[PDB]
């Protein structure tokens, strides 16, 4: 059987690396992949035209596509592939849309009272005044009209929220800005699979967005994982009936069959667990953390969800747990130095080492991206996952590599 996997960092060489364990996969291909995952199979120069890769994949013979990043779903890659009459693992671009817009988060968190955080919006001061003595402080202000990350304002104060908001709305005629409740607690991620009727949550995980150590520094795209995360299972239960549950209920509603990850962000409140935000796919690294736990064949977990037999599995995991670590480029997130040769010895025992933006110059192996390298730890202890991961990580030849140390920091400590 010939498979698919979409992508280019870590995740993608992580999926890569399971579905070879199928006994029915015979052939592999990555699209665009990355100088690490050529050793499990023929890397695909994909140019991002969805379309043209389905064709493609149709005149090869693909029979199972895995897609990893979010963009091709919101792009339509499922919906492009099912066209040419092809196997895609992956919601389709409408269901990708409504499934993770904030919309219908709040939708959800108003016809379902899906736990998510108290947030608001406004295009008006005086109304965004009376919003604020509401929630409290902290608070956050952002800059609606700057979708991105940036804008965004912890605001410890009353006099500096206003100080916030009054300053998108006076920027000369500008206009939005969102107001939302700042919940204290550790965040965690559940990431679950689903066929439109059954959702399987999988290990809960948790990712380490920050830059630098402390959870400090900008915001990037994850500095590394650790799984399984220690939840209570009652909190986990929380999570899939409050949560989970409603969200399968509530994408049905819209009308659309959503067959793929569901990446569940959220905060633990004493009042319970919080969405933050939903995605569409496996999130990175945190793929790379649970994936090497994960006992099913992928390849046969993956036509379960998307021809939507899912409720006739039972996910098994391994007994222990596994840690990824980011080995970033100088310059991450911002503008990332490329280029950097660098040298990957084999790992040992314990050890599993992806590619998250790795490139070949010629013979040589070279940086390429914001991420670089991956190195997992695999113990039956978080610790010794941990402890193996680090001990390794020094031995990898990757000058000026910015890489946090406190990764499973905050679960070490429960």
């Amino acid at each position: 059987m010939k498979v698919l996997v979409v992508g280019s960092g870590g995740r993608e060489h992580a999926l890569l690396w399971k579905a070879a364990q199928s006994p029915r996969v015979k052939r592999l291909y990555a699209a665009p992949g990355n100088a690490g995952m050529e050793a499990l199979a023929e890397l695909v120069p994909w140019n991002g035209d969805v379309e043209a890769l389905a064709d493609w994949a149709l005149a090869e013979g693909i029979d199972l596509t895995l897609v990893g990043p979010e963009a091709p779903l919101v792009e339509g890659i499922a919906d492009a592939f099912q066209a040419r009459g092809l196997l895609l693992f992956g919601p389709t671009q409408k269901a990708a849309m409504i499934e993770g817009s904030k919309a219908f988060a709040k939708g959800l968190m108003e016809r379902y009272g899906i736990p998510t955080a108290r947030y608001r919006v406004f295009r008006e001061p005086l109304e965004a005044l009376a919003y604020l003595e509401e929630v409290g402080v902290p608070v956050v202000v952002k800059d609606s009209g700057l979708a991105a990350g940036k804008g965004v304002t912890v605001a410890f104060d009353l006099h500096q929220a206003k100080q916030a908001v009054a300053n998108i709305l006076n920027r000369a005629e500008g206009g939005e800005v969102v107001v939302e409740e700042y919940l204290e607690g550790e965040e965690a991620t559940v990431l679950a699979l689903t066929d439109g009727e059954t959702i399987l949550p999988l290990l809960p995980s948790q990712d380490h967005k920050r830059l630098l150590d402390g959870d400090q520094g900008p915001m990037t795209g994850g500095m590394g994982a650790v799984a399984p995360y220690p939840m209570d299972e009652a909190t986990l239960r929380r999570v899939e009936e409050e949560i989970l549950g409603p969200l399968v209920r509530g994408l049905r509603a819209e009308g659309v069959v959503y067959r793929g990850v569901v990446y569940a962000g959220l905060m633990l409140t004493r009042e319970g667990p919080k969405v933050l935000e939903f995605n569409a796919r496996f999130g990175d690294p945190e793929a790379q953390a649970l994936l090497p736990l994960l006992e099913n064949d992928l390849v046969e977990l993956a036509l379960r969800v998307a021809e939507g037999r899912l409720a006739g599995t039972r996910l098994s995991w391994k007994e222990g747990a596994a840690a990824c670590v980011v080995l970033a480029a100088p310059g991450y997130p911002e503008s990332p130095r490329k280029g950097i040769p660098l040298h990957v010895p084999e790992p040992p025992e314990g050890v599993l080492v992806f590619h998250a933006g790795t490139r070949r110059e010629g013979g040589r192996l070279v940086s390429a991206g914001g991420r670089v390298l991956n190195v997992v730890g695999l113990g039956r202890d978080l610790k010794e996952a941990l402890e193996r991961a680090y001990a390794y990580i020094p031995q990898v030849g990757f000058p000026g590599a910015v890489y946090r140390r406190d990764i499973g920091r905050r679960a070490l400590a429960r």
